[PDB]
């Protein structure tokens, strides 16, 4: 009961976080090289709890001379599934995604997509002095954003995790929609294709360098990519190998339910869907004063259908990716400044009191003491920084 109304707050709160970061892949045309940029953050949870930030650039240019199509500003949005093939001895991983483009409010390469292609992918790398080869193939369908591969390290152990090989492990094959088909520069670069170059900040550890060469051979779409990693700690998540390999398809129906309580918090309407002006009245009564250009940008960031709002369905996406990457330090303790009003790094009945009147959960004081209660470990009568993780989770 108090439980709920924690977790209830709890996830709007978060879901507002969520909404305020920048998550998808971004990519912005490049005129100087007739190609594109992209830039975007990766999370990789840790396994004793914490999270490693990777953080991408990325450029793009055609291979051959022909006309290509140059895109405005939009977003990828990429779901990946890492799991083991149980008949395998080799180090391997098996990987399914689906991506799909977005971010656009409401070619003849395109043609060599429209169905199912073989994919096939050669990775050779060095990190601090770790050679290491990889390979990879599979198979990849556009029509859905699909992909489905299994990469063997044929070189014996690999020396890095694999979740932080995956986004250097073939963009063409996202899905634009039909509203979008003139931004897809990927494919109407084929069948000659593009080079693509990345550098990825690995927070507080070493970075790789990639170069790869993505373009078709035959029937066969390959990628071919060279990988230089510097400044590893021996020590530190990669080469210690301290990252997690999957997350579960979790979802305890209790959960979609939380999240659905979340959801009515915003919709104070019931149609089903979250407007500007209601994600605006949920932000004020928390006390942010967002921009209705702002409330634009938040909305646009999880839009799928590109409607200007965020539909349930919509929202249980993002909850559900939210819910699977883990957050910083940073982002948590910005959820908790909003509770703790005064930065004493404690939140009292006064404080919570606070925030469920403004939100509109009208309860007594009483009920208000007992979510502290509930919430207090050392009973010291307010919640701290600790108590209040121990709480979200
Ligand atoms: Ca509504
Ligand atoms: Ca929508
Ligand atoms: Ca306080
Ligand atoms: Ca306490």
């Amino acid at each position: 009961s108090s439980r709920r109304k924690w977790n209830k707050t709890g996830h709007a709160v978060r879901a507002i976080g969520r909404l305020s970061s920048l998550e998808n892949v971004y990519i912005k045309a490049d005129k100087q090289k007739n190609g594109i940029k992209a830039n975007f953050k990766i999370r990789h949870n840790i396994e004793d709890g914490g999270v490693q930030l990777a953080y991408h650039y990325q450029q793009n240019t055609p291979i051959g001379d022909g006309p290509v199509l140059l895109p405005d500003n939009h977003y990828l949005s990429v779901q990946s599934k890492l799991s083991k093939d149980p008949n395998e001895k080799r180090d391997h991983m098996v990987l399914l995604e689906f991506v799909t483009a977005a971010g656009i409010t409401l070619s003849k390469g395109e043609e060599l997509f429209t169905g199912v292609v073989p994919i096939l992918v050669e990775l050779d790398g060095d990190v601090n002095g770790h050679k290491f080869s990889v390979s990879g193939e599979g198979e990849g369908d556009a029509t859905y954003g699909k992909l489905t591969l299994k990469f063997i390290c044929t070189t014996g152990k690999l020396p890095v995790p694999w979740p932080t090989l995956v986004t250097t492990l073939v963009q063409c094959f996202s899905r634009y929609p039909d509203h979008m088909k003139q931004h897809d520069f990927f494919k109407s670069a084929m069948p000659e294709g593009y080079i693509q170059e990345r550098t990825i900040f690995f927070k507080d550890d070493g970075n790789y360098k990639t170069r790869a060469e993505v373009k078709f051979e035959g029937d066969t779409l390959v990628n071919r990519i060279e990988l230089k990693g510097i400044d590893f700690k021996e020590d530190g998540n990669i080469l210690g190998h301290k990252l997690e390999y999957n997350l579960p398809d979790q979802l305890t129906e209790e959960q979609i339910a939380e999240f659905k309580e979340a959801f009515s918090l915003f919709d104070k309407d019931g149609d089903g869907t979250i407007t500007t002006k209601e994600l605006g009245t949920v932000m004020r009564s928390l006390g942010q004063n967002p921009t209705e250009a702002e409330l634009q940008d938040m909305i646009n960031e999880v839009d799928a259908d590109g409607d200007g709002t965020i539909d349930f369905p919509e929202f249980l996406t993002m909850m559900a990716r939210k819910g699977s990457y883990r957050d910083t330090e940073e982002e948590i303790r910005e959820a908790f400044g909003v509770f703790d009003k005064d930065g004493n790094g404690y939140i009292s009945a006064a404080e919570l009191r606070h925030v469920m009147t403004n939100l509109g959960e009208k309860l007594t004081d009483e009920e208000v003491d007992e979510m502290i209660r509930e919430a207090d470990i050392d009973g010291d009568g307010q919640v701290n920084y600790e108590e209040f993780v121990q709480m979200m989770t």
